[PDB]
DNA sequence: TACTACATATGTAGTA
DNA sequence: TACTACATATGTAGTA
DNA sequence: TACTACATATGTA
DNA sequence: ACATATGTAGTA
């Protein structure tokens, strides 16, 4: 089994935002989030591109780079993953666990009703 | 400057001391050897690191140590939460639970729970 | 057989026993958004399987089942796995943890529910 | 949204069952456990083929109908589906659903903890 | 208990 | 782009 | 409440 | 191609 490393995840989300995206294409997008070396950075692409994650494709003279599994899918995938090894208690433990820290806005918290619906 | 974390490996220790507040080496490998499987050694090394890392801390209670932590649940749930999420989701706490109902992953039992924790 | 819109009704009826024309409506237009007039058909649709019944108990029908709820929803459920996952019932439930569907919290409360 | 029907199922896991499967192949080991005409059969699976559930290869002169979805995980999804629409309570109160109904024998109630493991 | 050892996964970047 | 290199961190567990 | 219309998904062929 | 069951919903 492969799984996607949280400095990957940083890559990823920059491919998907981008549906297509080059090798520099990236490292512009993310050297303003992030302070890493483009060598550093191309090598979380390749990383990523042999897990199996992303694809390329000569698509000018350059490779562009394309993910390869569903986002949300993955998403909800992984956070599904972590939450059960952290809160004993799945989903609602850990909602339930935001609003005791207060980290809700009425603004916020109104639009969550018109989301569970 | 040094900070630490604490692995997900190790966060199965965490879950039992805090689920006891007073725990022993023993104590918690028992209590991890059914919802795992490693070594009476391997765990205590869990322990161990997290004493290191200072998660925990220590104290002869009996004639055995008793590791208790140092940090507050809720306080470090939710931080490491924000972290994950900030990392994963783009468009932050929303994003998320639009995340787990577009995959149907809660029942109408359960999502109204949600409500009366919204009040 | 009874359909999944069907049993948005069923649901409702067996949550309140009896049950009114509007007022399964309005316990309805809620948790879904179909059409009064679409909801009504859903309850005939059910009237006529025989699923429930009338019984005029003020001066409007009050519907009310006419089978036995965990009697059935495990009828169902047998149908379902059979026709989906190839080992029964237990192929389902390891199903849920490969996919980490379960909180400690809740595979706890299943031993507990084995004894 | 495309869904795969009850009678479609019963190609899937004929499908997943042999990874690799024939236009017949399949309905030979149909025509056991079910009642169809070989060309009720056929269609479902051409459905499943515009669907997008499954793709042919012509191996040798006959087509070759392989899956495209990874088994586990589209089960998984559908059950989730279907409990929520049927169970108020999730998972949970399907089990205790199945107890309460006496459906269950000690020889394989035991499995399930060393499952649950 | 305390202290020691190791192979893989991960963060981070220079050279062909 | 491709390929190489390395130190810390993390998963697992033996020896004093 | 009771009959009918309509596009789609669906069981069978 | 064809009949039925189904999500939706208006004229009886």
């Amino acid at each position: 089994t492969y799984e996607i490393s949280s400095a990957e995840w940083e890559v990823m989300n920059i491919i998907w935002m981008k549906k297509y995206a080059s090798a520099n294409n990236i490292i512009e997008e993310i050297q303003m989030q992030k302070d890493w070396s483009p060598k550093t950075i191309r090598t979380l692409i390749t990383r990523l591109y042999k897990k199996g994650f992303i694809d390329r494709k000569k698509d000018n003279k350059i490779f562009q780079y394309y993910s390869l599994v569903e986002e949300s899918d993955i998403k909800y995938k992984t956070s599904k993953n972590f939450i059960n090894k952290v809160y004993k208690g799945g989903f609602n433990s850990l909602v339930l666990n935001f609003v005791e820290k207060e980290d809700l806005s009425q603004d916020e918290i109104e639009e969550l009703r018109n989301i569970l619906n």
